[PDB]
């Protein structure tokens, strides 16, 4: 591995956009996972067997 | 591997795009996951058997 | 591993934009996770066998 | 002449783009002219016979 | 000639743009002009007959 | 010639940019000019007959 002269982007994330008028918004939630914001999971390495990587909203009842 | 003078992008996500005006939104839940936001993964390298890479509204009841 | 005038960007998140405005909202919650802010993780490296990287909105009930 | 509220512009150059990535270049001359940079000439008001005005690269042997 | 809430602008040069990366470059010359750097002239008023205004990489042998 | 409330701006320049990275350069010479930095010029007035205005790189061998 040797770069000479490059533009390199491992695991990057831009530009995203949102916007919100006049959004009425109800939740009920009973012992469950409930998301509503904007996730943006940037990552490069992740190792080691049986793992989760970028969980969003997750329920793990084992 | 080695790159002379190159632009690479591995693993990028960009330029995503939402709006939101007068969204009326309900939501009920009983021990389950529910996900509304805009999710954006970007990873470049995941490893390790029975690994979970970029899960989203998930549930695990083994 | 070397790098001779690159310009290199590993995990990296930049440029979300979100904007908020008149945004009626209500949450009820028992014993399980709800998020609503804009999450961004970035990260480079994660080791660890059974590991868990970049989790939001999580519940662990084993 | 006479301007009430305008925007005039005389004469004017601007937003010009050149880059340069691994550009081998050569170049002989003997007693004559050679130009690479860029020019950029802007000029209002030239007089005078046989003037010359916004020469470049120029070879003049009468 | 009178200005009433105007914005002029007479001879102008803004907003050029160079960026130089790798770039080798071999010059050889023997009594002659030869330019690399960027140029950018910008007047307003020249007079005289016989003048030359403005000129970049010039030979004059008369 | 009275101005009321403008904003003028005559034989201006601005906002050039260059940048340099890794630029190997040579230059052999015998008798002749050459150039390679940035040259930028701004005038306003220039009189006089046989004159010669912002000239860069010359070579005057009458």
């Amino acid at each position: 591995v040797l770069y000479v002269g490059s533009k390199t982007k491992e695991g990057v994330v831009h530009d995203v956009t949102t916007v919100a008028e006049w959004t009425k918004e109800q939740v009920t939630n009973v012992g469950g996972a409930v998301v509503t914001g904007v996730t943006a999971v940037a990552q490069k390495t992740v190792e080691g067997a049986g793992s989760i990587a970028a969980a969003t909203g997750f329920v793990k009842k084992d």
